[PDB]
């Protein structure tokens, strides 16, 4: 976890997507098929 309040407030590699937790990703179980909030 790095993004979202998991962690505080920050972001991943790009302006991807950010789990609802705040799990942030581009590829893995946050962005494609999880735990997508933001982008999916």
């Amino acid at each position: 976890f790095q993004c979202g309040r998991q962690a505080g407030g920050a972001r991943c590699s790009n302006g991807l997507c950010c789990s609802q937790f705040g799990y942030c990703g581009s590829t893995p179980p946050y962005c494609g098929a999880g735990q997508c909030q933001s982008q999916c």
